[PDB]
């Protein structure tokens, strides 16, 4: 069992279930935003597979400005022909802070049998810039017995145009499915609104 996964749109809802498939928005979302806002998300969903978990929490006005200023800028580039292709996944970090000191994370891949590759990032956000202090890629499973293992490369950087953090991996996920060894080459990218 050798297999290859790349940075392309999902085939079913089930592949990375925490994220909305392209050109869809979970129904519940439409009750948490204005038509103006909803319309930006519609544009955004044409290029990103989006996790809306952040709307399940009280967001300050300072934060709403951040999130929408960001999305607005990205939509302009989508509209201008500039972000013309599938990008990857998108998460919106919480307001939880500590210039502020934050962690955010990102599920880059989830095998149907359960094992996953996740990215975590620690950074400092200020008026002007975002700076990465730490970055991790890790693996695991909801089921005991997989012993997943990831070998290969990953990267993290802040895109100053899109104003997003990009975390990528390119490597091999190995795990046990009982007596069967599974190896999957995984190349994925997830974006984060800092």
């Amino acid at each position: 069992n050798e297999d290859w996964v790349v940075n392309e749109p999902m085939q079913s809802f089930e592949e990375n279930p925490e994220y909305a498939p392209l050109n869809t928005i979970p129904d519940w979302v439409s009750e948490k935003v204005t038509p103006k806002e909803y319309e930006l998300w519609r544009t955004m969903s044409s290029r990103y597979e989006i996790n809306y978990s952040f709307l399940k929490k009280d967001i300050s006005e300072k934060r709403k400005k951040e999130i929408y200023d960001c999305i607005n800028n990205i939509c302009e580039r989508i509209e201008k022909g500039q972000i013309n292709k599938y990008e990857g996944f998108l998460n919106i970090a919480d307001e939880d802070g500590t210039a502020e000191y934050k962690t955010n994370g990102c599920t880059l891949y989830t095998h149907s049998l359960g094992p996953y590759i996740k990215a975590a990032v620690t950074y400092k956000k200020s008026d002007d810039d975002v700076t990465i202090t730490s970055s991790s890629v890790y693996t695991g499973s909801p089921y005991l017995g997989n012993d997943p293992s990831f070998s290969g490369a990953s990267s993290v950087s802040y895109d100053k145009d899109k104003k997003l953090i990009a975390a990528s991996c390119s490597g091999t996920l190995s795990f046990k499915d009982g007596s069967r060894k599974v190896e999957v080459t995984v190349q994925k990218t997830g974006f984060m609104i800092p």
